[PDB]
């Protein structure tokens, strides 16, 4: 996932506030996510892919080796099950927890990462450009 | 209530599609509704307040004696029984359906019409100025 490793700093969201209302994230914990514009750093070291996500509010910190499951703990704390594999080019996210799932799809788009975050039919795209 | 007699357009939203959402708005429903600019007409005769909202999806309206509770068929098709007062020179509406209930209230602000919407603690504001 070479194409992926840098900074990537914020550029356009859309959508989001609905995505994590499907999510079941509450009014505050909202309001403080809009408000924030996130760097996204992704690394690689030998097998195991890290993807950081610095805010002012709160930074999260992802490691994992492609095709192996892992818990996460995410931004709204949810304790989820992750799995990320490398499919067509793009890293393709799966979260479950209680029964529910979500997909996050993050993909090259020119000299763009995009983020695509599908909840039940509701979807978000956030663009991040080279910081 | 002369002070509200007019054609009235919308000028500002402000927390709108947050206050749908505590409301239980489907989200279909509040896509159409956030891209509607609703004017608003009032007009009185009699003892008999008019309130119609119109727009290219919607057009609504209610007719009412101040004070005497009536059903209402909302936007969003919600079967309501609302009651609106005058108090302290405001339209103070309070819906009431399935054990839940939200104020609406209607002010004067200068040479504006504010309709604050209150759910559960979230505030939705919307500005509306002479057509
Ligand atoms: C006080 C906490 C402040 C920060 C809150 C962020 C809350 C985000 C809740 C929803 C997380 C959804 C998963 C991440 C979706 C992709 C986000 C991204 O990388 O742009
Ligand atoms: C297809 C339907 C298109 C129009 C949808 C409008 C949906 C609005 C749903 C919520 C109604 C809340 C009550 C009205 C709140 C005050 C609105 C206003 O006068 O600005």
């Amino acid at each position: 996932c070479d194409a992926f490793v840098g900074t990537w700093k914020l550029v356009s969201s859309e959508n989001f506030d609905d995505y994590m209302k499907e999510v079941g994230v509450g009014f505050a914990t909202r309001k403080v996510a809009g408000m924030a514009k996130p760097n996204m750093i992704i690394s690689v070291n030998g097998d195991l892919v890290t993807i950081r996500s610095e805010s002012t509010f709160k930074n999260t910190e992802i490691s994992f080796k492609l095709g192996v499951e892992f818990d996460e703990i995410t931004a709204d704390d949810r304790k989820v099950k992750s799995i990320i594999t490398l499919d067509g080019g793009a890293l393709v996210q799966v979260q479950k927890w209680d029964g529910k799932s979500t997909t996050i799809k993050r993909k090259r788009d020119g000299d763009k990462l995009v983020v695509e975050c599908v909840m039940k039919g509701v979807t978000s795209t956030r663009v991040y450009e080279r910081a």
